[PDB]
């Protein structure tokens, strides 16, 4: 097989794709699969992934159902030890497929990495249950996911057309797969709002049923430091009892409220 399969999703990327494929073929010291899934393009899209004859390209052009559906298929065909998804607007730093394969070597199922998004390095949180009351801890196309990891967690739900990425993270983490964060850039990143939000808020629901949307949001924004974080304590009485795995989320991202968790704990776990 390969060391590395590389998903990229693609339709009308004629202007960037190859400069993003040009950065996984930069990549040296592994052997690399790479699965294009095009949702048929009608630009030159094609015609600049076929200049890359690479004996380890496959190209998808077929109609889908969005981004997840197309990243579904290739992640499904993937023939490599380690799994990454790359944008056809993003780009790969030098050796990172190296140092996947390094940290993979020791077992662990998820390596992450770091994004540069507009010369900025996304504000990542840990994957820990922490992350299950936020959004995607690190960068979609910062983390590479071994061929257990997804047999094991499964495929992206097609429900989630922004978020469905965090939604795959967020049952990683609630299925105990291990993961190694590297503190290096491994990608340079290339949407109302209102639906990045809402599809965020539906995300956290699913991992704690008991909250109202306008409570998941308030736990969204309260991490993220968008908004306030007083009622923190009284989400936390109202729901403590319901999971140990909720006040372990809480107790994790608000360290204010340590001694009310204790109180959770104790009088329910
Ligand atoms: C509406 C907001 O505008 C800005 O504040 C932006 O920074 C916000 O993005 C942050 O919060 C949202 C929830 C995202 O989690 C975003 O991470 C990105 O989200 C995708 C969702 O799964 C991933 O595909 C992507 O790789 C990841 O970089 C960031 O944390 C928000 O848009
Ligand atoms: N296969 C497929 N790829 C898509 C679709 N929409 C966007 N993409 C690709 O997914 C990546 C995300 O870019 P975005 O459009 O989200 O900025 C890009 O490589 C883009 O070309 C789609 O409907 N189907």
């Amino acid at each position: 097989e390969f060391d590395i399969t590389v998903v990229i999703p693609t339709f009308k990327a004629e202007k960037t794709v190859g400069q993003c494929l040009e950065s996984v073929l930069s990549q040296q010291g592994v052997s690399t699969e790479i699965i294009v899934v095009d949702g048929g393009s009608p630009d030159a899209t094609i015609s600049i992934v076929q200049s890359f004859s690479s004996t380890n390209l496959t190209i998808i052009s077929e109609p889908d159902r969005g981004i997840y559906d197309a990243i579904n298929k290739g992640v499904s065909r993937a023939q490599g030890g380690m799994i990454g998804v790359l944008g056809a607007d993003d780009v790969y730093k030098p050796n990172v497929l190296s140092v996947v394969k390094e940290n993979a070597s020791r077992g662990v199922e998820i390596v992450a990495g770091l994004t540069l998004i507009d010369g900025q390095l996304r504000a990542d949180e840990q994957y820990r249950p922490a992350a299950l009351i936020s959004g995607i801890p690190f960068g979609h196309n910062a983390m590479f996911a071994s061929q257990e990891a997804y047999r094991k967690v499964g495929l992206y739900d097609l429900a989630y057309r922004i978020c469905a990425d965090a939604e795959w993270v967020h049952r990683a983490i609630k299925s105990d797969i291990s993961c190694r964060k590297v503190e290096q850039v491994f990608v340079e990143f290339g949407t109302n709002p209102e639906e990045i939000i809402a599809e965020a808020c539906s995300v956290i629901q699913r991992n704690f049923p008991f909250l109202l949307k306008e409570e998941a949001k308030y736990l969204l924004y309260g991490v993220r430091g968008w908004g306030e974080t007083s009622r923190i304590e009284q989400i936390l009485r109202k729901y403590g009892h319901e999971s140990v795995l909720f006040v372990t989320a809480l107790q994790e991202a608000f360290p204010a409220v340590e001694t009310a968790a204790a109180l959770e704990h104790h009088h329910h776990h």
